[PDB]
């Protein structure tokens, strides 16, 4: 037997989310933007605690029911570079909670390569991931930065 885990990954159009999930199972960049269709799948195994461990990731574009059933974990992501994504944080955190219960959430900042640009100061964000008690990155899928991390710290929270 190996255990596999269904992860989601939330937030608004174009913060990443698709790029993450490429990034993390097959390690390559979309560079290209087009929002995603319909849902798609994608999988890792892992190794956590010496067994393997099949992440399942589920992306779709930032349906409902199919998408969020059965979600074991989560990832909300918002983007340095969009007010609106971080604004949204909260109200993306009461629905999945609304919509599958209590399950192990993260929440992403990504796209800290853009810094220069950023429009979320760093205390912002951090109060925010108080608040809302949950674990924060910040993360590059561009240049693979505190990818992997995310997706371990929630593969662990689950299996613990
Ligand atoms: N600079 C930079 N661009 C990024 C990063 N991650 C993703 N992008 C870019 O952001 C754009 C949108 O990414 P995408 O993964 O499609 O976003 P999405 O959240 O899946 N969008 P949708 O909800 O419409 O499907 C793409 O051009 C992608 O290359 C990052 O870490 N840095
Ligand atoms: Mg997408």
């Amino acid at each position: 037997s190996e255990v596999a885990i269904k992860m989601v990954v939330v937030g608004n159009g174009a913060v990443g989310k698709s790029s993450m999930i490429q990034r993390y199972c097959k390690g390559i960049f979309t560079k290209d933007y087009k929002k995603t269709i319909g849902v798609d799948f994608l999988e890792r195994q892992i190794q956590v605690n010496d067994e393997d461990v099949r992440l399942m990731l589920w992306d779709t574009a930032g349906i409902t029911k199919a998408y969020y059933r059965g979600a074991q974990a989560c990832v909300l992501v918002f983007s340095t570079t969009d007010r609106e994504s971080f604004e949204a944080v909260s109200s993306w955190r009461e629905k999945v909670v609304a919509e599958v219960g209590d399950i192990p959430t993260v929440l992403v900042q990504n796209k800290i390569d853009l810094l220069d640009d950023s429009c979320i100061k760093n205390e912002e964000a951090e109060a925010l991931a108080k608040r809302l008690k949950l674990r924060f990155y910040r993360t590059s899928v561009k240049e693979d930065l505190n990818v992997n991390e995310v997706f371990k710290y929630l593969a662990e929270k689950y299996l613990q």
